[PDB]
């Protein structure tokens, strides 16, 4: 048949061919000799212009004015700007399209059915660390919306020739402190040990809890990062209880409402937005499975299993599986009681299948990273497990970038 | 470039250098990864695969460069030059089969790769004889519940003629009967092979767990039908340690997972019929075979029996029922003294395998999507372990169905 990858769903027996992958401009890490799909992060005058031309072409196609006079004029105007300055600038509506397209292009995101519904805050006028804070607080207030969460991104000024970057040092806008103890263990979230210690080196007075919300370390160009404490009333958290296990509330577990990634680079048309935090709402497994049960995170499985009186001395009791399921259930139940938006892993994966069909019809495929899209409990119980996926890099894109220190 | 391979739970890092030994391309390119696809789409080359394989063998027995090694290379050269093909000595076959298992990227059970009973059935000239060898394989491997890994190797592919083939995908398979009203009674995965048995003379049953006969095919002949003696096929009724109603569901599964439709390639030679078996990991039965929607699909029935709220996904009724079903399988196999490994023990053993292999060969090819179990992924260590996938030979391969 077609010379595009054939893609099969083994639950349903249905077949598609991905033609979209033909548009990839950027090589991933695989070769015919070996596949590196399971690695988390495997290792410009005329180069900018070709990325910019491509992006402008994407824009004009999206508004159905390809080949138009307005399209040709924008193209000239971009090359003139690069010509005289080395860079160029997006129109507002271009930025909005490019931000959404970056989300839509993100292979690791199961929540892409929502991609067209993204509030884009333009913060390209921002000129200080103090102003970044205001923009960030506004983002948090808008996005949180007292529990009825709204997807959003806030875009700060782009990288510029020989000027320092805007950066948010924290990986997320909300992070619990991780305090290294004398014995070598950690109180709080071990994922955050390094940022915690950077906050302390930069003048923060540390708490001693398991859920101390961290301050933000915000860096305006060519300045030391400045420290900003989020007013507590802005940071919506959800205490965790279980619907029938009454003792679960006594564990004092909690999580925050708003998942807002702040350390990734938004690339659009070769332009690099080094600070562009974005937020959605949580899939319940992120909290109840990874953040709470990973051995290298809060690691609470054994404690919960012991409370549930399970036999923790043997694997074949499936004590881990039982406790994990109850932890996820408590996450879902508590978020529901508190009226804070959340999506379980069944509803989310079902919606992603719908997204796949939509994208097949709209673009001829959808880049997806199977290992990231399949949830970390109950995998084959979700429809995405049975769905082959093709993974490739399209731009606009969100990318990892090196830590600023 | 040698990939840096990180474990994200422990922060430990290795470099896979074994991948340089791959002489066989997989489906990925720098423009797109196809690692999630289940099956993506001359004398001088036989000689090079043959020399390489003989070189692997003499090196395995340390005698790399000896008289015996050099003479054996010439035998292989002489035979290919004269006939376009060659034959393996039994010791070479035994080594090659083990190595194919070892190299199988999708197998989580490879800590066991060195314990493999290898039956040479290359002196087989008929479907009848294949059946005798298969019965002996089942008897050995089953061993009254104390299961033992095994492979039986029937005669290789030859340019002149049809292949020896076992038509069935496994040696034990439950019938799947389609109903004019669309539904399937039994195992929907075996509708086709069920229908093929009927068409070749089998009197069907009408249960949910009717064990199929084998269709065995000798070269250029119609396949023949052979009913396995019920006494040879060990099965485990499923009950649950606390939920009494669960036994009333009538569920069971067989003890012996024996794959019979894959080709075994050693030194360029191809073995189209080479059934191989180990023991089950509980999630293969409890999660996939019983809970897949296109398999026995029993999740709902179990949830109702547990009185769960089936109206909404957010009660996690599915997750809760799947767990009890896996528990029942583990409990039932244990009660019956039939070998089984749960998915926590299995993946822990695989992590140990990765480490042994790192020391021994500088790597291990592994397919993360297959290694990570279908429930409780991130609760197992392998979820957090990066993996490099690539094709080494000797290898097991998929091959076209013979009809
Ligand atoms: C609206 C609800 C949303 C849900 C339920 C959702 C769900 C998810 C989940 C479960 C992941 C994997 C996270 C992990 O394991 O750490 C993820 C990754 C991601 N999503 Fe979303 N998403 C949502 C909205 C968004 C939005 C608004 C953006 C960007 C504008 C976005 C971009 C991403 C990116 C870039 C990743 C990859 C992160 C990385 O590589 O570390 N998603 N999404
Ligand atoms: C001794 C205990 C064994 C265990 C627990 C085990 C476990 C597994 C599991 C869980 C899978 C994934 C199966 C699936 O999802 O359908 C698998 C695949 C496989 N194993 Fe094993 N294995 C064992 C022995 C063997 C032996 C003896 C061989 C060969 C001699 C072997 C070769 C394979 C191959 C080739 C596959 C891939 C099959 C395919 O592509 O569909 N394994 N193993
Ligand atoms: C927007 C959004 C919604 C939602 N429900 N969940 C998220 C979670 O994304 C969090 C992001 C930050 C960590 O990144 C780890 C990481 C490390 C490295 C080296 C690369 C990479 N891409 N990702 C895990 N995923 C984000
Ligand atoms: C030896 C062994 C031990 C154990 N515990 N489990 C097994 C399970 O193997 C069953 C085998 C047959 C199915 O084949 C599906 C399949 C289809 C296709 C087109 C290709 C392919 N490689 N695999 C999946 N795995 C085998
Ligand atoms: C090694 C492996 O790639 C790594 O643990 C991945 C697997 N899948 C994942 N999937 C999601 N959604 N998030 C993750 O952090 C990971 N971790
Ligand atoms: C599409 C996807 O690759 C397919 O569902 C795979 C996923 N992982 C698997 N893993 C195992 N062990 N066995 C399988 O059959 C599958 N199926
Ligand atoms: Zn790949």
């Amino acid at each position: 048949g077609p010379k595009f990858p054939r893609v099969k769903n083994w639950e349903l027996g249905s077949i598609t061919y991905d033609t979209l992958c033909a548009q990839s401009q950027q090589d991933g890490p695989c070769t015919p000799r070996r596949c590196l799909g399971s690695l988390v992060l495997p290792r410009p005058a005329e180069q900018l212009l070709s990325q910019a031309r491509d992006f402008i072409n994407q824009y004009y196609s999206s508004i159905k004015r390809s080949g138009s006079q307005a399209h040709e004029e924008r193209l000239q105007e971009v090359e003139a700007e690069v010509a005289s300055t080395g860079t160029y600038h997006l129109r507002e509506s271009e930025l909005v399209f490019g931000a959404k397209q970056a989300w839509r292009n993100a292979p690791r995101c199961v929540g892409r059915i929502q991609w067209g519904k993204l509030q884009v805050f333009d913060a390209r006028d921002c000129s200080s660390a103090q102003e970044m804070f205001t923009y960030i607080c506004n983002h948090i207030k808008y996005a949180t919306n007292r529990g009825n969460l709204r997807s959003a991104i806030t875009v700060f000024p782009q990288r510029a020739p020989g000027r320092g970057d805007f950066r948010i040092w924290n990986s997320q806008l909300v992070r619990y402190a991780g305090y290294r103890q004398q014995d070598g263990s950690v109180r709080g979230d071990p994922a955050n040990v390094e940022i915690t210690e950077l906050c302390i080196q930069h003048g923060w007075t540390p708490g001693n809890g398991r859920f101390d919300v961290l301050p933000l370390l915000l860096q305006a160009p060519d300045e030391a990062p400045e420290l900003f404490v989020l007013p507590p009333e802005l940071v919506l958290e959800v205490p965790l209880e279980h619907p029938t296990l009454e003792w679960f509330a006594a564990l004092g577990l909690r999580w925050y409402a708003l998942p807002a990634v702040s350390n990734m680079l938004l690339e659009i048309g070769g332009l690099e937005f080094s600070a562009a935090p974005f937020s959605g709402w949580y899939m319940s497994t992120e909290i109840g499975t990874r953040n709470l049960c990973d051995p290298h995170r809060y690691n609470i499985l054994e404690d919960v299993a012991v409370c549930m009186d399970l036999d923790t001395r043997t694997t074949s009791s499936l004590w881990k599986d039982k406790a994990a399921v109850e932890i996820n259930l408590a996450v879902l139940h508590s978020f529901q009681l508190a009226k804070v938006t959340i999506v379980d892993h069944h509803a989310a994966t079902v919606s992603f299948m719908k997204h796949l069909d939509n994208e097949q019809k709209a673009r001829g495929g959808c880049p997806a990273d199977w290992a990231w899209i399949v949830p970390p409990i109950s995998g084959s119980l979700t429809p995405v497990f049975h769905q082959e996926m093709v993974n490739y890099i399209l731009s606009p894109a969100f990318r990892a970038q090196p830590d600023p220190w």
